[PDB]
């Protein structure tokens, strides 16, 4: 019953570290989008301007 | 998605381009309008001094 208590209380700190793991990614993914779009605009500006 | 985005907001601007362009072959085709007017004048002329 210890060990078990033991792996349950890893397995939950486990979760946490996966949600903070999950708002990382999340977190970065929308600076990729926004530079995605700066790229779009920037290449629309070169086909008006060849 | 992104590519056919950066492929649409390309080919509106392509368009605007071409627009621009038939502006420009107007613009000097009023002008050549203009010159052969004044050749026939002068052919008139000619005709008239021969």
């Amino acid at each position: 019953a210890n060990r078990f208590t033991s792996n349950i209380k890893g397995l939950t700190q486990a979760a946490r570290n996966a949600n903070d793991g999950i708002s990382v990614a999340q977190t970065t993914e929308g600076a990729l989008s926004e530079i995605n779009n700066n790229l779009q605009r920037i290449r629309e500006l070169t086909v008006q301007a060849s």
